[PDB]
RNA sequence: GGUUUAGAACGUCGUGAGACAGUUCGGUCCCUAUCUGCCGUGGGCGCUGGAGAACUGAGGGGGGCUGCUCCUAGUACGAGA
């Protein structure tokens, strides 16, 4: 009945500054967990999680767009784990976005641009997620 | 085509012939280039015995325009846009 056990659940946001790369990211998590067959790019409007017209327009996310994926590994080391991936808006203009989903995640996967590293949004995602208590891994 | 000839009519002015930075219809645009100039093209002589070819380069002319798409790069800049 129960596709997956529940220790092979991972309940993530994919939380940053604007811009940092949480799209693109998503959007190679996608491929490389095989659910997206073409890896697209955002600036171009393939991305998947920018689905909105505005999004597609604009580049940028405005909606917490959540999705899920099978993951065993680099050298399919474990089982099919299932992450529920949300990616988020990092705009501080949807900070409510960011905070709803973040409330019920479980981890949060920060992204920090390598040049600029901690930025505005990026603070403000951190307070959001240190209020509500999550784990946290970095991606650069 | 307009502008200003000769025809005709409207409005207005005048008694009238006629007239109007008023309008309307119709109304003949000539020249075989001597010289200069210019564009090409040769004949004569010269360049120091004659001739055939290859050049040199003074000097002169020609040409010089620019959009859009993509990469750098969603890069620099920008809280963002
Ligand atoms: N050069 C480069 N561009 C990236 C990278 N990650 C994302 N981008 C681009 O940067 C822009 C913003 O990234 P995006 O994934 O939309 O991030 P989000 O707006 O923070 O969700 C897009 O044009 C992406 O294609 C990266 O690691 N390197
Ligand atoms: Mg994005
Ligand atoms: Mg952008
Ligand atoms: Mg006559
Ligand atoms: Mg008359
Ligand atoms: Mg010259
Ligand atoms: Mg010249
Ligand atoms: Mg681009
Ligand atoms: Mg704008």
């Amino acid at each position: 009945a129960r596709t997956t056990p529940i220790a092979r659940y991972r309940n993530i946001g994919i939380s940053a500054h604007i811009d940092a790369g949480k799209t693109t990211t998503t959007e190679r998590i996608l491929f490389y967990t095989g659910v997206n067959h073409k890896i697209g790019e955002v600036h171009d409007g393939a991305a998947t999680m920018d689905w909105m017209e505005q999004e597609q327009e604009r580049g940028i996310t405005i909606t917490s767009a959540a999705t899920t994926a099978f993951w065993s590994g680099m050298a399919k080391q474990y089982e099919p784990h299932r992450i529920n991936i949300i990616d988020t808006p990092g705009h501080v203009d949807f900070t409510i976005e960011v905070e709803r989903s973040m409330r019920v995640l479980d981890g949060a996967v920060m992204v920090y641009c390598a040049v600029g590293g901690v930025q505005p949004q990026s603070e403000t995602v951190w307070r959001q997620a240190n209020k509500y208590k999550v784990p946290r891994i970095a991606f650069v």
